[PDB]
C-alpha cells in the first residue's frame, strides 16, 4: 500500500493528463485487490512504475536569445548556412508563441558534412536534451513500438525510453540514417516511423506496451541521410528536408585551420609553436589531396602529419617540425591530384567540356578523328564507356551536327561520307549524361571544317535535334572545375542564368560567361 | 486553412506579415505542383517563420511578401519552362504526357538523317520503352501509307533517313499516347 | 447540419462528403445504427486520415485510431487467452 | 539474496559512470521484489549478470617504451615498414598525450601477407588485448547489436562479448575481411568517433564507451568496402614482396 503512496508522490508534481489519471487510477485499484506475490501484481506494478516515470507536462527550460544561441552555434561548425538559419528562425518563431515547439527535420547531404554532429550542437543551444536514436540497419518494429504486457519482458520502445531518461517531453531526438533503415521480415520499421513523424498524430501517438496515447508533438526530430530516393514517399512527404551541401576548397581551408588543426593539436598533444602548419601547407595539402566534399579525409591528414611530427620530436630526432610545402609530400606521401588538363593547345577534332564528379568537378575533351582515308554513306563510332544516354545525345548531335554543317556549308560533305570514330580519354571511367551534346557537336563541327576552337573555352548542356540548348545540372561542380583548370570562357544554357548566379562570389571572379539559346550562339563563340 | 493554422502556430497577426492571394497562387504554380498538401503547408510554414525571424531581430517591424521578393523567402523557382517551342519549326509537333507532378508536355521533333529526300529508315532516340517505341514504328507505317494515298508523287517518307527524337533525353517516357503526335510530325 | 460539419473542416473532397450523406440518408430511412467499411487511398497529403475525425463528429459517432501500419502481431487484433498472466483483449475490445 | 551481494561486489574495483549505476541498482531494488522461479526474475538475473561483468573504467596497462615495443615488431615480422611506423606513431602520440587512445586502422593487400600475425603482434607488442571478430559472411545485424531482452534468448552483440572477454575498456579487435561482407549498416555506428563513445546495444540498452577501442581491419580489396564505411577507416597498404624479401622471410 506504501507503493501506491510513492506512485502519487512521484505524480503530483505532473501535469498528468485525463485519461492517463484514469488508466493509473484503475491499476492502483487492480493492484490494490491483488497479493504481493502473484506474477499478475509483478506485471501490474511494472506497468504502473513506467506510467508513472514518464513526464508528463514538463518541459526543458528551453533558451530563446538568439545572440547566445547563434554564438554556440558557431563554436562547433563552419559555413552550414541553412540549418543554423533554419535554427534562428525556431527560436524566433518559439520566441513569438508563449509555449515551445516541435518539428521535423530532416539533414541530407554527402557523408563528411557535419550533419551527426550539428545535431548535437544544435541541442545544446537550444539547452534541451539529446538523445542520438541510431535506426541504420535496424529491422526490428519492437525498438520502436515494443510489446504487450502479456509477455514476458516487454519494454515500451526507444522513444518512451528517451522520455524517461531525459525527463523532459521536448527532448532532440536524432535519429541517424534514417536512409539506411532496414526493410526485414520482423516487420517494416519505416512504416511505424510514419506515424512517428507524422505532424498532426504526433500528439496520439500510441505505444504497444503502454496502450495509452502520448504527445510527442513538442519533441524535436532530426533525420540524417546521405541518399534521398530510397526514403518511402509517405515517409519522405512528412519530413522537412534542407540540404547539407559539400565544402568548396576556400571553406575547407577556413574550417581545417580554424576547427579540424587545433581539435588534432589537443588530441595530439602538441603545441602551437611545436609544430606549425602554415595556411599555404593547408592549402596546397586541400588542392592536391582533399578533393572530395566530406571534411573526413583533410581531418585524417592533418591528424596524420601532426602524429609523424610528434614521432620526429618525442624520438628526440628533432625539437621542432618545420612543415613546408616541399617537404610536405615526405609527411602526406604521393600527390593525388597532379594534373588538371590534358591538352594544353587543342588539336582541331577536340572539344574542352565539363564534367561532374564526386571528388569535386572535373573536365573532359571530346576527341574526334577520321577513320577511313577518304573523306555508301558516312557512320560514327563512340568509345570510352559512354551510357546509353549519352550514346543517344551523341547519335542527336550527330545528326544535328549533320544538319547544321549542310545548312551552313553546303559544299562540306565532310559529315554525309567520311566515317568518324569519337572517344572521350580516361577509357576506364565510365561517364554518362546529356551534359555533353553541344560539345559533341562542336568537336564534329571543328573536325569537318579543320579549324580549333577558342583556346580555353569550356562548354556544357544538353542539346536538342533542332539545336535548342536545355539546362544542365552540376553548374557549381563544372564551374569549379573550369576555373581551376584555368579556363577564361565558360559556355553555359540560358535556362542555368539562377543556378549559375546563385554561387558564390569568389566563384564566378575571373570567368567570362556566355549563356546561349541555340547552338549558333555556341557556334560564333567558339570560332 | 493553412494560412490561419500557420499564422496561429508562428504567431503572426495578419498584420505583421501579409500574405495576398496572387503571391500565393505564384508559389502554387513555381513550387507546390504536386497532387498533396504537406509541402504547400511546410512552404507557408517557411514563408511565415523567415517573416517572424526577421520581426524579432529588429530588421523590420512589417514584412510585405510581393510577388518578386518571394524567392528571398523561398529560393529557387522548381518549375520556370512550361512549353519548349514559342512557335513550332515544321518538324515538330506539341504532345501531353501524365506526370506525378501534374501534367506535362512532351514535343516530338523529327529530322533528316542523310541530304538526300534503297528504302528509307526511322532512328528512334529519347529514352523511349519498348511500347512507345512500337507505337513509334506502327505511327511510320500509317504515315507512309497516308501520305502514299494523300499524294502519290511524294515519296519523302518512302525513300528519305529520318530521325526521331523526344527532348529531355535523360527523362525515361514510355507509353503509346503520342502515336498521332509521331504521325502528325511525320 | 452534417454537411456544415463537414464543410468546415475540409475542402473539396466532394466524393467522401457525398458518401458520408448517402450513409446518413440510408441510417434514417431505417431507424438504425447502421455500420459500414470503408477505404480511402490516394496519393500522400489529401486528407484521409484527417477527414476521419470530421466524419465521426458530423455523424456524432465516438472516434477511435487504430494504426496498423508496420504491425506484426496478430495479438493486438485478436488478444490473448484468458489463461496466460497478462492477457487482455486486443484492440477492439478495448476500443 | 546472495546473488544480490554476487553482483554488489562486481563493483567495488570497477568505476562505473552514473547512467549505468543507477540502471544496476535499479534492476537491484527491482530484483528483491521477485520470486525466484518467475521468468521475470530469470531475465532480470541475466541482465544483471551482463551488467555487472562489463569491465567498467579497466584498462590495460599499456607499454609507452619506443625501443621496446620496435625490438617486438622486428621480433615477429619482416619490411612492413608502413604498419610499424604507423604504431611507433600511435606508441608517440598515446605517450606524448599522457593516455591511452583508440584508432582505426585498415590494413589491405595481397593474401599471405602477414596482416592477421602483425595485428596479433602489434596487441602483444602493445600490451593489449586481443580479440578475433570474423564478418566475412556475416548477414545479421544481431552479431553487433544483439536483440532486446524481451525475446527468449538474448546476446549483447559480438562487442559486448569482447568486452566480457577480454575484461578490458582498450582492447585491440580484429576485424576482418570487411570486403566481404553481406548489415554493414551496423559496423557505422561501431567505428564512427562522433558516436564510437557511445555505442548502444539493443540487449544492453545502455551505452558502453569504445573510444579507447583499437580497431584493426584488414581486406583484400579495397573497392568493395562501401564509401561511408570506407570514409571512417584509415586505410593502410600492405605490399606484395619481390623475390629478395621473400628469401629474406624465408631464411628468417
Ligand atoms: N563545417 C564544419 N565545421 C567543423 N567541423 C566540421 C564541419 N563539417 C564537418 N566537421 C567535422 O567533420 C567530422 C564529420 O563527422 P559527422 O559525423 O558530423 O559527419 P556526417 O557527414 O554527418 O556523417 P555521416 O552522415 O556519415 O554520419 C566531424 O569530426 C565534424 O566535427
Ligand atoms: N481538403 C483539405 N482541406 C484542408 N486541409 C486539408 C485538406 N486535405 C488535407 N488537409 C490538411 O493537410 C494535412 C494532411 O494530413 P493527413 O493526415 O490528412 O494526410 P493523409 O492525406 O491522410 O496522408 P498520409 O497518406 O501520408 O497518411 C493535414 O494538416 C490536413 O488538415
Ligand atoms: N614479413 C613477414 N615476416 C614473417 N612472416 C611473415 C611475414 N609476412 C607474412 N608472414 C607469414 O605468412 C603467413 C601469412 O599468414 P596470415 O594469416 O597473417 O596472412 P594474411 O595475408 O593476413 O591472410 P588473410 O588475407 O587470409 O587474412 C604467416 O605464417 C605469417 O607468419
Ligand atoms: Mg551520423
Ligand atoms: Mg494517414
Ligand atoms: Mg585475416
Amino acid at each position: 500500500d506504501a507503493i501506491e503512496e510513492k506512485f502519487r508522490e512521484r505524480l503530483k508534481e505532473l501535469v498528468v493528463p485525463k485519461h492517463v489519471m484514469d488508466v493509473v487510477d484503475e491499476e492502483l485499484s487492480k493492484l490494490g485487490l491483488l497479493d504481493n506475490h502473484s506474477s499478475e501484481f509483478n506485471v501490474t506494478r511494472n506497468y504502473l512504475d513506467w506510467l508513472t516515470s514518464i513526464p508528463w507536462g514538463k518541459y526543458s527550460n528551453e533558451n530563446l536569445d538568439l545572440a547566445r544561441a547563434q554564438a554556440v552555434l558557431e563554436e562547433d561548425h563552419y559555413g552550414m548556412e541553412d540549418v543554423k538559419k533554419r535554427i534562428l528562425e525556431f527560436i524566433a518563431v518559439s520566441q513569438l508563441r508563449g509555449s515551445t515547439q516541435g518539428k521535423i527535420l530532416c539533414f541530407y547531404g554527402p557523408p563528411g558534412v557535419g550533419k551527426t554532429s550539428i545535431a548535437r550542437s544544435i541541442a545544446r543551444a537550444l539547452n534541451r536534451e539529446y538523445f542520438r536514436f541510431s535506426v541504420g540497419g535496424m529491422t526490428d518494429v519492437a525498438e520502436i513500438k515494443g510489446h504487450r504486457r502479456t509477455y514476458v519482458g516487454a519494454m515500451p520502445g526507444k522513444i518512451i525510453q528517451c522520455l524517461k531518461k531525459t525527463k523532459t517531453e521536448n527532448p532532440l531526438i536524432l535519429i541517424d540514417e534514417v536512409d539506411k533503415i532496414g526493410r526485414g521480415y520482423q516487420g517494416d520499421p519505416s512504416s511505424a516511423l510514419l506515424e512517428l513523424l507524422d505532424p498532426e498524430q504526433n500528439a496520439n501517438f500510441l505505444d504497444h506496451y503502454l496502450d495509452v496515447p502520448v504527445d510527442l508533438s513538442k519533441v524535436l526530430f532530426i533525420c540524417t541521410a546521405n541518399v534521398t530516393d530510397t526514403i518511402p514517399e509517405p515517409l519522405r512527404d512528412r519530413m522537412e528536408m534542407i540540404n547539407v551541401s559539400g565544402y568548396v576548397a576556400q571553406e575547407k581551408l577556413a574550417i581545417a585551420e580554424r576547427y579540424l588543426v587545433p581539435q588534432a593539436r589537443a588530441l595530439c598533444g602538441l603545441d602551437e609553436s611545436k609544430a606549425k602548419l602554415s595556411s599555404d601547407v593547408l592549402t596546397l595539402l586541400i588542392k592536391q589531396y582533399c578533393r572530395e566534399s566530406g571534411v573526413r579525409n583533410l581531418q585524417k591528414q592533418v591528424e596524420k602529419v601532426l602524429r609523424k611530427s610528434a614521432y620526429k620530436i618525442v624520438s628526440g630526432e628533432a625539437e621542432s617540425v618545420e612543415v613546408t610545402p616541399e617537404n610536405l609530400q615526405d609527411f602526406v606521401g604521393k600527390p593525388v591530384f597532379t594534373v588538371e588538363r590534358m591538352y594544353d593547345v587543342t588539336p582541331p577534332g577536340v572539344v574542352m567540356g565539363l564534367a561532374w564528379t564526386a571528388m569535386g568537378g572535373s573536365t573532359l575533351f571530346v576527341e574526334t578523328s577520321l577513320r577511313r582515308p577518304q573523306d555508301k554513306d558516312g557512320s560514327l563510332e563512340v568509345t570510352g564507356q559512354l551510357g546509353e544516354v549519352m550514346k543517344e545525345s551523341a547519335r542527336i548531335a550527330y545528326t544535328f551536327a549533320r544538319a547544321f554543317l549542310m545548312q551552313h556549308a553546303p559544299a562540306n560533305d565532310y559529315l554525309v561520307t567520311s566515317h568518324i570514330h569519337l572517344h572521350v580519354p580516361e577509357g576506364a571511367t565510365p561517364k554518362d549524361g546529356p551534359s555533353a551534346g553541344c560539345t559533341i557537336v562542336t568537336a564534329l563541327l571543328s573536325l569537318a571544317m579543320g579549324r580549333p576552337v577558342r583556346q580555353n573555352l569550356a562548354m556544357t548542356g544538353e542539346v536538342s535535334l533542332t539545336g535548342k540548348i536545355l539546362p544542365v545540372g552540376g553548374i557549381k561542380e563544372k564551374t569549379i572545375a573550369a576555373k581551376r583548370a584555368g579556363v577564361t570562357c565558360i559556355v553555359l544554357p540560358a535556362e542555368n542564368k539562377k543556378d549559375f548566379y546563385d554561387l558564390a562570389a569568389f566563384i564566378t571572379e575571373g570567368l567570362e560567361v556566355h549563356f546561349v539559346e541555340h547552338y549558333r550562339e555556341i557556334f560564333d563563340i567558339a570560332f
